[PDB]
């Protein structure tokens, strides 16, 4: 019983030039060197490898210390290797096979009380070679987000979905997003599938008398998206069916929280592709605090025209509103809370609160306030809107190391279509908050209120739960240095790297 | 050998007046009793043992406790007195009479072993009071009763009724959440006598795996005040030590939760004495809207006065605010969101948006509806505040069965001091509205901003955790007729009962 440990990019690549396709990724060799090593007293473990993977090494760390280091190899003897740099005391020569079958051979023969845990480590020749003899139980892959150039491959296998999109291996673990050097990654294994408390018992028993998983067979859920997809099972198993306003059934829970890393990477969610550029250009929107829909439609962002038509504006008791006004909504109270709105068209600057400049000076002046807020609702101009804030409040807050929290509070949660969207935008607007007041992103927060799943697509999310979360992506501000102030950024002013989500899914909008 | 003892409980440690129970009938209760005496792992059953008072109390229909041997200890009544007063049922065991405890257990072991799973005294006082001085009691499964009652019997006086009221050691190893029937809260205590499958998987769980407990005994945590108790804790140990706008140091985190439910008992903690006088007069206050802190001063509530002094008035930069004036504070807005201010005396009625009638009015009518929100936050109006609202937002949501639910978010949290007053303070509510709405009360959800405690507290915070907490209270609505409106409240409408909370703690107010 043998396990593969591999890093590898969405098109399985692994090596190129014989050196790793990468820059450094020091969380992957760490847990590379926890695992190859840790055992649960008296057995030390083995490390299969290449000639070209032996080579490739530095010679400063090769051989791989308190590990029997096998590599197979015709053309090396067993002797240039131990006159290549003299053996330290305490560890076992590095041995020299002909092929895999005959290496393990070797540990059945001279070792078979020694060794615990085998780790084939590399290159293709032996990953190919290991996975032909199905003798791999266990295969622990660093799925790296980004693709890099390559020349050397990790062979394709069943169950390869977790990579990118198209016996068997079925993942069992996966970990939450490290980074390092502007790479993206995380760790996965997957498996070869095909009386002090006596007393206690009897109470919890009678105490109950009293349908749906998120990925079943993943057991230790580390990735952060696990807690949107638990989100939605909960609702559907544990939910109230629900009559609405728009007339279209709700499933809906009240009083739900998330929270979401920003130090490693963005939760730009990969169960479904979002629509990034909708988040992008409608936060933008907000900020500039422009109430005009038809700029976010003729951008190639559709997501406000069915609440800003002329049949919808009638219905919502304001016949004199131009097609594609949203009222003195979102971005308006923003940057003009409590002013005298007219149209989209007219000019408030100065008039009102600029709640978001207020918000960074406070940030950048005195960051332990805790009068750092920005509201959007204004029960005073809740009717001249098209359609009332969800998500209407948000927080801000900084710590010891200077890295910002932000929380944000949604009344009214459409989980399947506006959730996704929703944690992207904010956790997009602490990146651009945190870079203008020089302080390092930290985490989001989602509080959330009346929480549901529209009936109709009932039938779509459990598709959606049947897909296990791939690595989060990195969103990289460029041009730092030219943005100074919040309103200095533009669309071209964002990156998103190593974004590899799940086919789209189709959500029909609740009008 | 061991012993377990299961009573119920009055806080004056009362069990019984006039040869019965004190207390109405409390269903979940005689489930408990009912299901831990009987429930056993085979060829084997459990032992009742109870005095001759206590199987004479009990109703005909019930004795002898079935599936359960019964041994009555009397030497007044004889083996024969009981076989007559009731045909025996073919399978049951017969019901034997002893003279003393020892004499019961010795009956046990002498004929009763490979035949009895376990020895449960059922009472009563003479029997609780010989099994204690024996020695033998190993678990006592107490169910206290909140109320106090009527009682002529009572449970001895043991190391560990600490757990009961105010004041070889027996500690609590079990907490429930409070239940009622009948009016009566209560809660179940059980006291302890002190004196490579998914091994390949928990490799890489070594690496990722890494100091102030509360009530670290209590295995099981189901009172719900354990939220509130380990949300101390965390802060303590997981925080960041900040700087303060007053000036004092704090430790402070970003971003929890609390829920408690409303539908059994009232969440009035009980950890320390919570001032309820304060929380309804403040809240009766907030709900005429009124802005004058003397109204509060002059009824013995003087949470307000060192925040609207002529030194803070003016530092807060309002020369001409009247001593007591809160300026545009929360019972403002909620009455008259965005109406301009002028003084506390001034009469407002009309002016600005009525949140909390326009909340109450869709309650009644639009249940669905997701709007149902109100404010204290107005950015226009936070420099005219004497401060800005610690708890700024309320929503309220309906259920299936017509249950209330509601979130409040508050952006600054005095965990010491302030939190325990607020979950009172929005409870109540929320009871208040449900009954103005005719609804039933379900579940109060609290949203935290900035969750911090202070440091000149700390000390007097890690005493609190060390005291594990009683059942909570039950507040009832007096007069339900009366009142239509929210209006129509006023102090005398209400009545706490059961409330049985722990020593009060010093903690000073900080400006
Ligand atoms: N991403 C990751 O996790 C890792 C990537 N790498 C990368 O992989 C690359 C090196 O791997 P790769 O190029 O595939 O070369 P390999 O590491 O597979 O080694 C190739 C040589 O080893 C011998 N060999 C290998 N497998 C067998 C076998 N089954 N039977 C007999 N002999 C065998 C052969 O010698 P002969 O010709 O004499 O038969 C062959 O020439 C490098 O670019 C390195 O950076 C390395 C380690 C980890
Ligand atoms: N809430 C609860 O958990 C419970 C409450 N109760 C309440 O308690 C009351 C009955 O209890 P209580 O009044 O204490 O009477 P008991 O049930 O303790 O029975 C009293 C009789 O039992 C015998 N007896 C008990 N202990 C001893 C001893 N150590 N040595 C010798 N004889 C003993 C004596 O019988 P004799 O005179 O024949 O020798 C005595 O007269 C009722 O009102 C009942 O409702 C009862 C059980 C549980
Ligand atoms: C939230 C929000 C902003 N908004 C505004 C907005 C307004 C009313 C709404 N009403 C309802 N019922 N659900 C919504 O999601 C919603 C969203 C959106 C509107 C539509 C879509 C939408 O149709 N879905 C995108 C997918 C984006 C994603 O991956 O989440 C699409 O493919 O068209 C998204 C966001
Ligand atoms: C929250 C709030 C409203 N308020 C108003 C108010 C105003 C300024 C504040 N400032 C600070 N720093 N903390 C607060 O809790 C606080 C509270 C209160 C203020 C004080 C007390 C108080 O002194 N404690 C109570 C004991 C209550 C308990 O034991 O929990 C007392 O005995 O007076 C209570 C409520
Ligand atoms: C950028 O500098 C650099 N870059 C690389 C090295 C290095 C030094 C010793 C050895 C190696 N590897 C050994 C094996 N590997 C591996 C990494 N993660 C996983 N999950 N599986 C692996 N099988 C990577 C290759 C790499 C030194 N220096
Ligand atoms: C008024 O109706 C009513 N009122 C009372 C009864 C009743 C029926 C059986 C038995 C009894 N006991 C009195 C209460 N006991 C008890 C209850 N809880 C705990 N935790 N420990 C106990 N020792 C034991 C025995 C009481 C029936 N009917
Ligand atoms: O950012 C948004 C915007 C809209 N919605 C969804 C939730 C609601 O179902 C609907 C708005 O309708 P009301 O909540 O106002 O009824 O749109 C979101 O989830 N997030
Ligand atoms: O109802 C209240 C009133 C006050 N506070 C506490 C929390 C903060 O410690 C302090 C307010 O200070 P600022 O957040 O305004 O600085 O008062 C509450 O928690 N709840």
């Amino acid at each position: 019983p043998v396990c593969l440990v591999v890093a590898m990019t969405p098109k399985r690549g692994i090596g190129i030039n014989n050196g790793l396709p990468w820059p450094h990724l020091t969380t992957d060799f760490k847990h590379f060197s926890r695992v190859t090593k840790t055992t649960p007293a008296s057995r030390f473990n083995a490390v299969v490898m290449g000639r070209k993977t032996w080579e490739s090494m530095p010679r400063k760390f090769r051989p791989l210390v308190d590990r029997l280091n096998i590599v197979v190899s015709s053309s090396l003897k067993e002797e240039d290797i131990a006159a290549e740099k003299p053996q330290a005391e305490g560890q076992q020569r590095v041995r020299v096979c002909a092929s895999l079958p005959a290496a393990l051979s070797l540990l059945e023969e001279e070792y078979k009380d020694s060794v615990d845990q085998i780790f084939v480590v590399g290159g293709a020749g032996l990953y190919e070679a290991a996975l032909s003899l199905g003798v791999a139980s266990h295969l622990y892959i660093t799925r790296v987000a980004r693709e890099f150039p390559c020349d050397v491959f990790f062979p394709a296998f069943p169950g390869d979905d977790i990579l990118s999109n198209k016996a068997t291996y079925r993942p069992i673990f996966i970990s939450k997003t490290f980074s390092d050097n502007g790479v993206p990654y995380d760790f996965v294994v997957l498996e070869k599938r095909r009386s002090s408390a006596a007393a206690i018992a009897p109470v919890l028993a009678w105490m109950d008398e009293e349908l749906i998983r998120a990925v079943p067979h993943v057991h230790f859920r580390g990735h952060e998206e696990f807690q949107y997809l638990d989100l939605i099972a909960d609702i559907i198993n544990n939910g109230r069916t629900m009559d609405d306003r728009t007339g279209v059934g709700v499933i809906s829970k009240f009083g739900c929280t998330m929270r979401y890393s920003l130090d490693q990477a963005f939760p730009l969610l990969t169960t479904k592709r979002v629509f990034w550029k909708g988040v992008l250009e409608e936060l933008l929107w907000f900020i500039r605090g422009d109430t005009n829909a038809n700029h976010l439609s003729e951008k190639g962002v559709k997501i406000w025209d069915k609440n800003v038509t002329r049949e919808f504006l009638d219905s919502r008791n304001l016949p004199h509103r131009e097609v594609g006004d949203i009222g003195p909504g979102y971005g308006f109270q923003w940057r003009h809370f409590g002013a005298a709105y007219k149209d989209m068209h007219t000019d408030y600057t100065g008039q009102g609160v600029d709640q978001l400049k207020n918000v960074i000076q406070m940030l950048r002046t005195n960051p332990t306030d805790r009068r750092m807020l920005m509201t959007a609702w204004n029960p005073a101009a809740l009717d001249e809107m098209a359609l009332p804030p969800c998500h209407l409040l948000c927080q801000f807050y900084v710590n010891d190391q200077k890295e910002l929290s932000c929380i944000m509070y949604q009344r009214s949660c459409d989980v399947g279509l506006g959730v996704p969207f929703n944690i992207a935008s904010y956790s997009l607007l602490t990146l651009m908050v945190a870079h203008v007041c020089n302080l390092k992103p930290k985490e989001f927060i989602h509080f959330m209120g009346n929480t549901h799943v529209y009936t109709n697509h009932v039938e779509a999310l459990k598709e959606q739960l049947r897909r296990e979360p791939r690595p989060f992506p990195i969103v990289n501000i460029l041009n730092k240095e030219r943005i100074k102030e919040i309103d200095d950024f533009t669309a071209e002013d964002f990156e998103v790297v190593g974004y590899v989500p799940h086919g789209r899914i189709q959500m029909e909008m609740a009008v």
